[PDB]
């Protein structure tokens, strides 16, 4: 009667940018309210909140920031997340979420040559999801997207370095590789044919980076 | 030409609240002008900014935030200094400060029971000071003082966390505790004795946390 069990499931997006990562959770999303599951859409940056304001800031290059500095925001909007996220997911709601922790350190290492574990420090102890979906696209795949070169990172050398750093994280149970240059469909297949293999049972949260 | 050292010297002042640190550098500031030296006076937290607006908005009680949402935007706060008193230093300007990282780990980890490591990490990197002077008082003594109460951790419960764990620096080379329990005037008179003390030689930066 005084649970603190995890019920939801936890699904994060991970990519390049234009990768696809809102089109496939707005469908998994919509897939999941199709059957009787309740889920919440979330997203990072959460351009919202007086950090997130900041952050978009950052991203339009409106204003400069410090290495440093804008690492350490992106890192607290995770953390000003953490209850509802929380919350949610005691509640047996599920949470599908586009870009996390990963993209902080994928990011700010690659982009801003910061070092990992420095970049890894700030996001310890945010809940670790249940899986990652890296979409995987080239870095000239990108290019061709459609709003590309309108903010701070959407530059080919420059995903061509995030897209190495990324690699830092493929040997993790959760982390599934999604080659994502497909037809939407067939992407979104693949991660269906992976959602259900989950089983959907109550247990205890887990935190990063273990 | 392609000169990097330091140039200047850098003074940090830590203590509980209200323990007479603003007195205590205006007069630092005031002496060093005199006997010649060029020195800025800075501050921690720097409300002035995006990010320090939001932190004053917490002390106040303006807003709440969770606690790792607050610790990292005291962290960001320096970090977007760094460049600033970088150049500073490496022209020869004296910085005082009134409080830096210290603070934000006593603070963290005693007021709020975050991790000492994970409240020093994303401190790590920024520049070392010289000299800190910590202005000890008993966690009690402070009380009287003009406004205290008005703000987030002034509660005698919550002093006496912090006294605790700023304990955790107080051996160490580059700290020296200060009985700030006397006049002002008996207070400054120590300070001046340890800056005299000062080689005025450039040097090589030092980072934290070594
Ligand atoms: C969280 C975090 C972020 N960042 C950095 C990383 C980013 O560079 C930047 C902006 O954050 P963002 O999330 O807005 O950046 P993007 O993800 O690039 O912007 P989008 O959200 O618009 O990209 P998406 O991956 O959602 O792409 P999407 O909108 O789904 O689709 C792009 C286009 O492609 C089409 N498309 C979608 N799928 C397609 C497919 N399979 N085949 C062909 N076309 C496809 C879509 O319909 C759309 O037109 O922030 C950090 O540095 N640190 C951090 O901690
Ligand atoms: C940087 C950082 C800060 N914090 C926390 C720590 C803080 O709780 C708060 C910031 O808040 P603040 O630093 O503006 O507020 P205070 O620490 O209280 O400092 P103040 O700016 O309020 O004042 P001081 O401590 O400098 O005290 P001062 O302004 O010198 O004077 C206080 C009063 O006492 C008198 N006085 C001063 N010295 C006296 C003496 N020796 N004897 C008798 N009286 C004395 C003065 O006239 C004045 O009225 O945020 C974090 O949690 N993490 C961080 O990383
Ligand atoms: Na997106
Ligand atoms: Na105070
Ligand atoms: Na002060």
């Amino acid at each position: 009667m005084t649970d603190d069990k995890k019920k939801g499931k936890f699904i994060v997006f991970e990519g390049l940018d234009r990768s696809g990562k809102s089109t496939q959770s707005k469908l998994l999303v919509e897939y999941l309210k199709n059957n009787n599951v309740e889920v919440k859409h979330l997203y990072f940056p959460n351009r919202e909140t007086g950090i997130g304001q900041i952050i978009s800031k950052y991203l339009k290059m409106e204003n400069s920031m410090s290495n440093e500095t804008i690492h350490l925001l992106f890192s607290a909007n995770r953390w000003e997340h953490m209850n509802e996220i929380k919350s949610l997911l005691l509640k047996g709601i599920w949470v599908v979420c586009d870009r996390y922790a990963y993209s902080g350190v994928a990011y700010s290492s690659g982009a801003l040559n910061l070092n990992k574990t420095w970049c890894m420090n700030p996001d310890q102890g945010l809940i670790k999801p249940d899986v990652v979906f890296y979409l995987n696209v080239p870095p000239n795949y990108a290019q061709n997207r459609s709003d590309y070169g309108e903010e701070i990172y959407e530059k080919v050398e420059t995903q061509k370095k995030i897209y190495e750093t990324y690699k830092h994280f493929a040997h993790e149970d959760y982390w599934i590789n999604i080659d994502a240059t497909r037809k939407i469909e067939d992407i979104h297949n693949d991660i269906v044919k992976e959602v259900t293999k989950i089983k959907v049972e109550p247990e205890e949260f887990n935190f990063l980076w273990s």
